[PDB]
């Protein structure tokens, strides 16, 4: 206990998430095929395809006008019912992530076959600030183990909770092997696996507001 200065003693926690099918309530490959994924992109034509991954995206406010045109304002009066409201994140979720995301000891990774832009764009259209969105870390590799090896070897802080949670098994799986090979054992995580839609984001607001005062 012998230390020379006062250091910062709150807990850290870090989140490894998905994010379509966990986040939101649709699967990855029921998203990015969809007629309104597609219209985000830049040469979009209806009824074709076009590379969901790569392809540039059209600009943020671009993106911000389709999603109201589909949905309308996500505001205090927004139909949460509507046709295809699972391709957004639930009422759960946002506040889930607006607590996380202004909560500077948690570092939020999504770990996704998705792209940067789209996450982005689903998170502004849901309400978040660029400064809530500026914390997200979005690792987008497509492959999961090695997002979370490399990620968990940064010089960060090590946590004294990481979450883990994907709606697939075999990524799931990738995610919880290269956390136990960063030395984190069964009491440090909480790995879920969940189908989409079964995820409890309330619980786990719940279980990170209880580490911190
Ligand atoms: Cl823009
Ligand atoms: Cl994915
Ligand atoms: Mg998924």
């Amino acid at each position: 206990g012998r230390q020379n200065l006062y250091f910062q003693g709150m807990p850290k926690v870090i989140i490894f998430t998905d994010f379509d099918g966990t986040v939101t309530g649709k699967s990855g490959n029921e998203t990015v095929f969809t007629e309104f994924y597609q219209s985000l992109l830049q040469g979009y034509k209806k009824d074709v395809e076009q590379d969901y991954k790569n392809t540039p995206m059209k600009d943020p406010i671009e993106a911000q006008a389709l999603f109201e045109a589909k949905y309308g304002k996500y505001n205090e009066n927004f139909d949460h019912d509507q046709q295809d409201v699972d391709f957004l994140m639930s009422p759960e979720a946002v506040a889930f992530f607006h607590e996380v995301l202004k909560n500077d000891d948690v570092t939020v990774n999504i770990v996704t076959k998705n792209r940067a832009e789209y996450i982005k764009a689903v998170f502004k259209y849901q309400g978040f600030s660029d400064e809530e969105i500026s914390k997200l870390t979005i690792l987008e590799s497509g492959y999961k183990f090695n997002d979370v090896n490399s990620r968990l070897n940064h010089p960060t802080e090590r946590a004294n909770r990481v979450y883990i949670l994907d709606d697939s098994p075999t990524d799931y799986a990738e995610m919880l092997r290269a956390v136990k090979g960063k030395g984190y054992n069964e009491e440090e995580i909480r790995g879920y696996r969940k189908n989409p839609g079964e995820f409890e984001w309330s619980q786990y607001l719940e279980d990170v507001r209880e580490m911190f005062p």
